[PDB]
């Protein structure tokens, strides 16, 4: 499914991401738009052969099981069609695990280059409160 802006955003609210580890929700709203365009069932192969999965295009090479990443680890116990579901649950769960594991969201790459930084607050103008 593809999320508006500001349903995202009072979804991942609700799923417990507002100032997860700090950080506020507009970061994870604008590393969503970058990662998926808010689609959660966007996908990309990358050049090693592993597969990012859903509204934050989760890495199969080291946080959820696809069966094709030779090597991978599955931090997030989870088939990566689990990150695929219109439900964001699993997404943000295993974003819980990824944000806490030392480096923050600059396991984002597209959160560090494009949202770090910048005046995300933007992202949630106009949500509900």
């Amino acid at each position: 499914k593809v999320f508006g802006r500001c349903e995202l955003a009072a979804a991942m609210k609700r799923h417990g991401l507002d100032n997860y580890r700090g950080y506020s929700l507009g970061n994870w709203v604008c590393a969503a738009k970058f990662e998926s365009n808010f689609n959660t069932q966007a996908t990309n192969r990358n050049t090693d052969g592993s597969t990012d999965y859903g509204i934050l295009q989760i890495n199969s090479r080291w946080w959820c099981n696809d069966g094709r990443t030779p090597g991978s680890r599955n931090l997030c116990n989870i088939p990566c069609s689990a990150l695929l579901s219109s439900d964001i649950t699993a997404s943000v769960n295993c974003a819980k695990k990824i944000v806490s594991d030392g480096n923050g969201m600059n396991a984002w790459v597209a959160w560090r280059n494009r949202c770090k930084g910048t005046d995300v607050q933007a992202w949630i103008r106009g949500c509900r409160l």
